[PDB]
């Protein structure tokens, strides 16, 4: 009885991802980062998601990994903004970047 199984929306509990798809993207599935906005967001990178809804054409404007072009990721259910989804790249050609203070994690 895992009690940390799945990552839920934490507005409305949407199911979102697993701990079982975490991906370590330059070596870490953690990555800490700042928007041009000055938004600081500890990052978890997994890849596979599910339950969200991507928004708009990708843009490779200030990605913060090299190579990829990103989408926004909102919750499917409430509209929450959870990360962005991440395309155009390669080894793997694309992954989720989710915010994880957005996520709830528990049992599957
Ligand atoms: O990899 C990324 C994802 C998108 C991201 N980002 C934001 O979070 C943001 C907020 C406001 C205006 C523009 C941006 C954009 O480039 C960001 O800075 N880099
Ligand atoms: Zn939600």
């Amino acid at each position: 009885a895992p009690g940390a199984s799945i990552f839920r929306c934490r507005q409305c509990g949407q199911t979102i991802s697993r701990r079982d798809w975490l991906l370590p993207m330059g070596g870490d599935h953690e990555h800490v980062v700042f928007n041009p906005a000055g938004m600081i967001f500890r990052v978890w990178c997994f890849s596979l998601a599910q339950g969200l809804r991507l928004i708009g054409a990708p843009s490779g404007e200030f990605s913060w990994f090299k190579g990829y072009d990103w989408t926004i990721a909102l919750c499917g259910q409430c509209g929450s903004h959870l990360g962005w989804h991440y395309e155009g790249g390669s080894q793997p050609q694309t992954f989720f970047g989710l915010i994880k203070d957005r996520l709830a994690e528990g049992p599957a």
